[PDB]
């Protein structure tokens, strides 16, 4: 069980005001994994009010439980988590419905508050006196939003705990089902750009400078934001990830076939040059905090495997592979995929 604090800065909110928070479970013989929740956004007042009707623990924190167990890679059990079972453990809720990107509070014009990057900055802070002063590594996590999140927001906490007077806390950073393609849909990005001016959405500055004002979008999409980034990435991505068939408007004869076989090779072509990675040829949805996320393979290698082949890689390595990615064009075309 990890145990919930409301953030002592009661100016960090979540999307009705109510403060943001995190669940911390302690582990004093370790020197940090900060988890980013997902679970899509909104982007004018109709669909956020909509939002805050049917699922409003997204929107707010008045009905949050006071503890939360944690799960895969948040688990404290050996056996559930091979990776980081003894590391310190935190769990942070997505209360602010912008893929934490958003830096703007509730105000006389704005109804909702969306402060996901002000968020991820105030728990850091709020941390450094609880133990994190102390830590070695601070692996920042996510799924889905929170793995999109996790590119967005990396190369700033690296950049405030070094002006704050941290240098030796290596900041590194584990997305999970967040690394998507703005490509052609099978049926017939606008929602991002207007999601973008709702939130007073910001990007990490090397991507925004490339792309300048109007075109900062291009910086939510994987492929076009990893290239800027200077702290250790790894990525995590189901090559026919549900989410992107969604999107895509895909729920079989030859157009479907073809469409499916080039989604594949083409996230395939996008991770050539990403040397972490984990990417099984899978239908599916997120996989870091599911409690049997140490049963997927590929070439042989588990995930808890090759996060642990990558630790040492950041000290090629014999038989402890850090980039794996399937060739095979189908889902399920790899034995180990979830059922
Ligand atoms: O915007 C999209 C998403 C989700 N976006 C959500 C926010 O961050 C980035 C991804 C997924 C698939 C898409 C396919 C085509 C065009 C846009 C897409
Ligand atoms: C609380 O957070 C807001 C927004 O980030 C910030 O402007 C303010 O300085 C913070 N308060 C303190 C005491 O640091």
């Amino acid at each position: 069980d990890l145990r919930l604090h409301l953030l002592l800065n009661t100016s960090v909110t979540c999307n009705d005001g109510s403060p943001a928070g995190y669940y911390l479970k302690e582990s004093r013989g370790s020197r940090w994994l900060l988890f980013l929740e997902g679970g899509w956004y909104c982007f004018n007042r109709e669909n956020c009010d909509s939002r805050y009707d049917t699922m409003r623990r997204l929107m707010s924190s008045r009905d949050w439980p006071r503890t939360r167990t944690g799960t895969g890679i948040l688990s404290s059990q050996p056996e559930e988590n091979p990776y980081w079972w003894n590391a310190n453990m935190v769990f942070i809720p997505y209360c602010s419905s912008d893929v934490w990107s958003g830096a703007s509070s509730k105000s006389e014009k704005n109804e909702y508050a969306f402060m996901g990057a002000l968020i991820i900055q105030e728990v850091v802070r709020e941390l450094l006196g609880r133990g994190l002063s102390g830590a070695k590594v601070l692996l920042l996590a996510g799924s889905s939003a929170g793995g999109t999140g996790v590119l967005l927001n990396v190369d700033r906490v690296a950049e405030q705990l070094e002006k704050l007077g941290y240098p030796a806390i290596q900041v590194r950073g584990l997305a999970d089902s967040g690394w998507f393609l703005d490509n052609k849909q099978y049926r017939h990005t606008e929602a991002i750009r207007r999601g973008i001016r709702y939130w007073n959405g910001v990007v990490p500055e090397r991507c925004r400078r490339q792309f300048q004002e109007g075109e900062e979008w291009n910086c939510f999409f994987g492929y076009k934001v990893y290239p800027t980034l200077r702290s250790p990435v790894f990525v995590v991505q189901w090559l026919f990830d549900e989410a992107q068939l969604t999107v895509d408007n895909v729920h079989v004869q030859e157009g479907l076939r073809l469409y499916i076989q080039n989604l594949g090779r083409e996230l395939r072509h996008t991770l050539k040059d990403v040397p972490a990675s984990f990417a099984p040829a899978c239908l599916s949805h997120e996989i870091i905090i599911r409690s049997h996320w140490t049963d997927v393979q590929v070439k042989g290698t588990s995930l808890p495997r090759a996060l642990h082949c990558w630790d040492r890689s950041l000290h090629p390595l014999k038989g402890c592979p850090v980039h794996l990615v399937d060739s095979c064009p189908w889902p399920h075309c790899n034995p180990s995929c979830p059922t």
